């Protein structure tokens, strides 16, 4: 039932997944003035030379890249975290238009669109466990303005028109998450939860400081995608993008500055 419009988007959540309404949501607005500075937080160790995708997917809500997390091959660690977090699939959320698409924002900025790369924390052996936890996940968000190509992002791009609608699948291997990662790993961390239903308060995030740029033909082929399956009426997938959720009891803790 749950999607993105006026009849079953972010608003009318609640009723199927109360705790849209909870104490540790997600996304938020950075406020990056009040962001405390913590000399104590570590480096952030993104471990992805053996990463293995399998596939990608079109869920009707995203595109997930897939990979093998059957074997510690691509996994986040320090930073903000103890211990071992598998990637397990990367997404993206986006706007009808390059102004929105984000779904954190910094100093109220909504980014064109913005990366998650889902990781779950190997002490509780699969993500179906991890996400009943509240360390389970450490979701690692990157935003993307529009500019310059990212080349490292053009295979995902091609293969788009494959996965048209929700439902499709295509093979998707030796693809190397590396190549959608900015500069620099200076970022933000706060306690919050999955974006989309079921909305559980599970995932460490980790918001990198640096954007990458991609370019207006790349981001217009992410909105050729279709949230309906073939031969159901036609639904770009755009403004699949949850809006900021009130920060309550929590503190947004910066790496760097
Ligand atoms: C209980 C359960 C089981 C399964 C298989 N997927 C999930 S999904 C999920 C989700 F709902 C999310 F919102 C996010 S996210 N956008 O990066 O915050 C996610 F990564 C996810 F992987 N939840
Ligand atoms: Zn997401």
């Amino acid at each position: 039932h749950w999607g993105y419009g006026k009849h079953n988007g972010p608003e009318h959540w609640h009723k199927d997944f109360p705790i849209a309404k909870g104490e540790r949501q997600s996304p938020v607005d950075i406020d990056t003035h009040t962001a405390k500075y913590d000399p104590s937080l570590k480096p952030l160790s993104v471990s992805y030379d053996q990463a293995t995708s399998l596939r990608i997917l079109n869920n009707g809500h995203a595109f997930n890249v897939e990979f093998d997390d059957s074997q510690d091959k691509a996994v986040l660690k320090g930073g903000p975290l103890d211990g071992t977090y598998r990637l397990i699939q990367f997404h993206f959320h986006w706007g009808s238009l390059d102004g929105q698409g984000s779904e954190h924002t910094v100093d109220k900025k909504k980014y064109a669109a913005e990366l998650h790369l889902v990781h779950w924390n190997t002490k509780y052996g699969d993500f179906g466990k991890a996400v009943q936890q509240p360390d389970g996940l450490a979701v690692l968000g990157i935003f993307l303005k529009v500019g310059s190509a990212k080349p490292g992002l053009q295979k995902v791009v091609d293969v788009l028109d494959s996965i048209k609608t929700k439902g499709k699948s295509a093979d998707f291997t030796n693809f190397d998450p590396r190549g959608l990662l900015p500069e620099s790993l200076d970022y933000w961390t706060y306690p919050g939860s999955l974006t989309t239903p079921p909305l559980l308060e599970c995932v460490t995030w980790i918001v990198l400081k640096e954007p990458i740029s991609v370019s207006s033909e790349q981001v217009l082929k992410f909105r050729k995608l279709n949230f309906n399956g073939e031969g159901e009426p036609e639904e770009l997938m755009v403004d699949n993008w949850r809006p900021a959720q009130p920060l309550k009891n929590r503190q947004i803790k910066a790496s760097f500055k």
